[PDB]
C-alpha cells in the first residue's frame, strides 16, 4: 500500500457536545432560551429540508457554504419558535465560528498516534470528507493537518462520496493508483461502498456497538475495523498475501 485516504468522523475527531446543547448554551449565552431538544429536532428537519433543494452545501445552485449553513441554523431556531432573524444572526455567525475552533472537537484516543505510525511505515496519507471548506482549519486549529498531503472536500470537489469522481480527484492529486490506494471511514456506503467502486481498497471504522445488519451480512470481517487500533493490523493481512 501506498496512500490511505480517511475521512475525519469517528475515525479522527468528534463533537465534544451533542448540538442541541451547543446550540442552546449558545442561545442563552445571548438571552435566548430554547430547549436543546427544540434545537435538536429543529436541526434534523432545517438540515434535511436544506439538503433536499440544495444538495453539496448549494454549491451547484448559487449559494456558498457559509451561507448554506446560516440558513440551516436561521430554519432551526425557526421551527423551534425563534422567528426574528435579527435574534439569531449574530448567534448563527458564532456557531458558523466556533466550529472550526478546537474546542468544538475532541480528537479520539490513539488516533494522532496511529496516523504517526502510518507515516512512518512510509504511506501518504489524504483526506477525503464529505465536509464543507472549514474542514482544513478545523484540522489546523487540531495540529493534525500536517499529517495529510491534501484535504479533499466534498465542497472543493463538487461531489460527494459515494461519487467516483471524488475519488478519483484524489487519486489524481497523489497521483496513485487505485491498487496501491486504501480509505478508511466509518460510513458504510461513502467509506467502504465508494472507494471499492473505483478499485481503491476501504476499510470500515465501525466502534464497540454491533453491527448494522448489512455490514454483518456484506462486508468481509477482514475489512471492519472496531477502532483505529486495528487498522495497521488489517493492512499487514492484506500484505501478508
Amino acid at each position: 500500500m501506498r496512500l490511505l485516504t480517511w475521512d475525519v468522523k469517528d475515525t479522527l475527531l468528534r463533537l465534544r457536545h451533542p448540538l442541541g446543547e451547543a446550540y442552546a448554551t449558545k442561545a442563552r449565552a445571548h438571552g435566548l432560551e430554547v430547549e436543546p431538544s427544540a434545537l435538536e429536532q429543529g436541526f434534523r428537519q432545517a438540515y434535511r429540508a436544506q439538503s433536499h433543494s440544495f444538495p453539496n452545501y448549494g454549491l451547484s445552485h448559487g449559494l456558498t457554504s457559509r451561507q448554506w449553513w446560516l440558513d440551516v441554523v436561521l430554519q432551526t431556531f425557526h421551527l423551534a419558535g425563534v422567528q426574528d432573524a435579527q435574534a439569531v444572526a449574530p448567534i448563527a455567525e458564532q456557531l458558523y465560528k466556533d466550529f472550526s475552533h478546537p474546542c468544538t472537537w475532541q480528537v479520539l484516543d490513539g488516533a494522532e498516534d496511529t496516523l504517526r505510525e502510518c507515516r512512518t511505515r512510509g504511506l501518504r496519507l489524504a483526506v477525503i470528507s464529505n465536509f464543507d471548506r472549514r474542514l482544513e482549519g478545523i484540522l489546523g486549529g487540531l495540529g493534525l493537518r500536517e499529517h495529510f498531503d491534501f484535504v479533499l472536500t466534498s465542497e472543493a470537489a463538487g461531489w460527494p462520496k459515494p461519487d467516483p469522481r471524488i475519488f478519483q480527484e484524489a487519486l489524481r492529486l497523489a497521483h496513485m493508483e487505485p491498487v496501491v490506494a486504501a480509505h478508511v471511514g466509518d460510513n458504510y456506503l461513502c467509506d467502504y461502498q465508494g472507494p471499492r467502486a473505483v478499485g481503491m481498497h476501504s476499510f470500515l471504522v465501525v466502534g464497540p456497538q454491533a453491527l448494522d445488519p448489512v455490514v454483518r451480512d456484506s462486508v468481509p470481517k477482514e475489512h471492519i475495523l472496531p477502532s483505529l487500533a486495528h487498522l495497521l493490523p488489517a493492512l499487514d493481512c492484506l500484505e501478508g498475501s
